[PDB]
């Protein structure tokens, strides 16, 4: 019951291959629909052609901001900043799906993908999902990033949509 969405990587333009997510619906509904609807663009807006803007390997891909390209930016499906659902699920380690946030209940649409267990962030971000297939992908996207975040090659979100 639990949606799966997909993400189709490319690397300046080149394709890199395919990463799917599982969606906590059942313990994270608020946030699984927000991050489901922007990956399917069926409220107008999403993530389809937004790019991952800050990867630190051993650490984590950040992306989502689909409005100013670079963090600053990213709206939610609810035409505002939406609560912090819940900590339920904790970052136990990689593949894990994380909500970005400037402080407590500022969820927007900029999410990371952990590339490793990040437990100092329990509490604070909200876990909402996993990779189900593809983790490889996201290795290999991390290979792009740097120490301080920058990207070496513009990693971007080619396609994305619900999957079954």
């Amino acid at each position: 019951v639990n949606p799966t969405v997909f993400f189709d990587i490319a690397v300046d333009g080149e394709p890199l291959g395919r990463v799917s997510f599982e969606l906590f619906a059942d313990k994270v509904p608020k946030t699984a629909e927000n991050f489901r609807a922007l990956s399917t663009g069926e409220k107008g807006f999403g993530y389809k052609g937004s790019c991952f803007h800050r990867i630190i390997p051993g650490f984590m891909c950040q992306g989502g901001d689909f409005t100013r390209h670079n963090g600053t930016g990213g709206k939610s499906i609810y035409g505002e900043k939406f609560e912090d659902e819940n900590f339920i699920l904790k970052h136990t380690g990689p593949g894990i799906l994380s909500m970005a946030n400037a402080g407590p209940n500022t969820n927007g649409s900029q999410f990371f993908i952990c590339t490793a267990k990040t437990e100092w962030l329990d509490g604070k971000h909200v876990v909402f999902g996993k990779v189900k297939e593809g983790m490889n992908i996201v290795e290999a996207m991390e290979r792009f990033g740097s120490r301080n975040g920058k990207t070496s090659k513009k990693i971007t979100i080619a396609d994305c949509g619900q999957l079954e």
